[PDB]
């Protein structure tokens, strides 16, 4: 029963890997990301709200921030789709930022705490 | 982490529950059944070929199937959701049947046929 449920969420991360059925695609600088927006939504508050804006039938076509670096986004919604304590190198300073730009999950911006206890 | 993906599968079956994001509306019987597409596509392999039939004609799943027990796809779609070999008091034939006309896990027609052969 459990297995069933990490093998039903990796099967839907190898779908979104792909591409199909594809409710949103989000491209914030030049690379494109694409995958279901329910799926950026139960993950990410930001794109939840996207959603309750999109309820009155608009097209979760497309999204865009600022200062938002896209390497992080990618980092990120791998992250959605993977596991814990996932440093894989990236600046603390942009994961943070994205994780507050996304409205993710505030153990990021713990981790970043974290961080700021390695250097000293 | 993988706790917070069973707990994530939760909460994208409450959403599913709920009714957000749904790319297909099937509905076999009277009922009428409301989800995502790729939730039903990730759990079914015919609604896998379904969907890339439907890839080149975005349209609503209205898939109907005769003889296959509306209760028993609702029971299909939370078990698959919940696994954990719930039976829930309805009769294994129409189980096991609409699992069958599904393609869904075999699991699901092995503990059908386990029950049927422990009587």
């Amino acid at each position: 029963f459990p297995d069933h449920s990490r093998h039903l969420l990796q099967c839907l991360s190898e779908q979104r890997h792909q591409g199909f059925l594809c409710d949103c695609t989000v491209l914030v600088g030049d690379a494109q990301f694409r995958a279901h927006r329910a799926v950026l939504a139960s993950c990410s508050m930001y794109f939840h709200l996207f959603y309750k804006d999109q309820l009155d039938k608009r097209d979760i076509v497309h999204l865009n921030s600022d200062i938002v670096t896209a390497p992080a986004f990618a980092l990120l919604l791998e992250f959605m789709y993977e596991g814990k304590l996932q440093f894989k190198d990236l600046p603390i300073e942009d994961v943070l930022a994205a994780a507050s730009y996304l409205h993710m999950y505030d153990i990021v911006k713990v981790c970043k705490k974290k961080l700021k206890e390695k250097a000293t």
